[PDB]
């Protein structure tokens, strides 16, 4: 079939950036990017800006936001199975994120923070389980590609990167977010509601230094890792 | 196949009440009621009331309430479809409500009303769109029973029924409905997304009158409406 690998990280960790050297090592390779834009700027299939509305009023719209940003995820990951680019030969499909990780990693954290409570967190966790078991097992995974950078680092790229909402961020925040991939990603240690997800492999690629002296030794690693799957 | 009717009307029309005597008039004839009961109780599929939420506080819970409420119906109207209760011979599936009054009554009314700003109400459209697109075709209705009774009819039978939730509900919210359903099923003046609908069969049964009184004329008129589809 088409492989499936999801690129995890931090608030800036460089998945942008990365995803932007793979087209370039194999004609093959296809990537589903997370829909940031579209959180910026609402509007059917000038809006409001959700991401910052969640931002700037986590408890009011963090549940609105998360259902959102998960919906429009699975869609657009959706339509590029079926985006037939497949055919193909060697097809491999990355994808920015997961919707492991908006339910992991993002949407408890902020539950975990009381920016959703009880009522908010059982409906959202109701719809993604609903959702995944129609409109997953075509998205499983095959691998994981962690991409690993302390929360200062992040916190350092926000400011590089200038995105205007994320500019408030703590650092705070991004060491909970930090805290929560080091367990799933790198300890295992994670309960999640989808079995198979213990088992698929992780490569771990520590993207602290700068990407032009890294970029080569990525290259291989991500070649070799893809072999093996 | 199996005809779909949806029954509509205001809150305390009369819809549990109707629902309960289609049973007997017919072995073939199937219900799916609208789960007003996991709203009452938000839990995983004692938990968080949202319809009271919404009530309290609209324009925080109106979205929220909204999205639960449409995609817990279609759900269960999806599975009581390949509930396979069908087989069955002549068989009818009546909906208590539909994915068309959610929209175009009672999430239209709240954005109209302010209770969802236009981030919420794009979001909720959206959404909408989407879920119909993939898991309606299968929800089309071949007919529709109308229930109408007057604004203050329905007032009146809210404190008749006695649901804790519905006993702050003002006439004026009750009048806004009454119109949103007279102008879609009365005048057939509403515009939807959903083109076949402006053709489908409609039965209006005045329902203001005792029940009792009423139930020969109505039973007459439901078999007749239905020999027709
Ligand atoms: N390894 C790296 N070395 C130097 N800058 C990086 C590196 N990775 C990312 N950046 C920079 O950090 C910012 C965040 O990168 P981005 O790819 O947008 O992260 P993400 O997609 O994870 O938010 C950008 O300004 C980018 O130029
Ligand atoms: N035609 C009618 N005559 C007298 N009472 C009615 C009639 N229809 C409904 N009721 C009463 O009105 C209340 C609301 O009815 P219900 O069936 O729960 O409405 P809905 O399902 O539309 O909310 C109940 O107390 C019920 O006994
Ligand atoms: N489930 C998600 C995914 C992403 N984000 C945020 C992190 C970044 O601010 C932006 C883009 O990754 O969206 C989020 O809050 N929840
Ligand atoms: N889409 C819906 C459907 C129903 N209701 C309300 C009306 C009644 O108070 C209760 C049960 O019909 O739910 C609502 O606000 N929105």
């Amino acid at each position: 079939r088409i492989k499936k690998i999801s690129i995890e990280g931090n608030i800036a960790a460089g998945k942008s950036t990365f995803v932007n050297i793979l087209k370039q090592l194999c004609e093959d390779w296809e990537v589903v990017p997370e829909p940031v834009a579209r959180w910026c700027n609402v509007q059917s299939t000038n809006g409001g800006n959700v991401l910052q509305m969640m931002y700037e009023k986590p408890e009011r719209w963090s549940f609105t936001f998360q259902t959102y940003a998960c919906l429009s995820r699975i869609r657009a990951q959706l339509a590029s199975l079926n985006g037939k680019l497949k055919d193909a030969e060697k097809p491999v499909l990355f994808f920015e994120r997961s919707v492991y990780s908006d339910r992991y990693i993002f949407a408890s954290n902020l539950y975990e923070s009381e920016c959703m409570n009880e009522t908010e967190w059982t409906i959202y966790q109701d719809w993604h389980d609903w959702m995944n078991n129609q409109f997953g097992q075509s998205l499983e995974l095959d691998g994981i590609i962690y991409l690993q950078a302390t929360p200062e680092t992040c916190l350092h790229r926000i400011y590089l990167r200038g995105r205007n909402e994320e500019q408030g961020i703590p650092l705070e925040y991004l060491e909970k977010l930090h805290y929560k991939h080091e367990s799933w990603l790198l300890h295992r240690t994670l309960k999640t509601n989808f079995d198979y997800l213990q088992e698929v492999p992780i490569l771990t690629l520590d993207v602290n230094e700068d990407f032009k002296d890294k970029y080569e030794s990525l290259v291989e690693k991500v070649k070799e890792f893809l072999s093996t799957l």
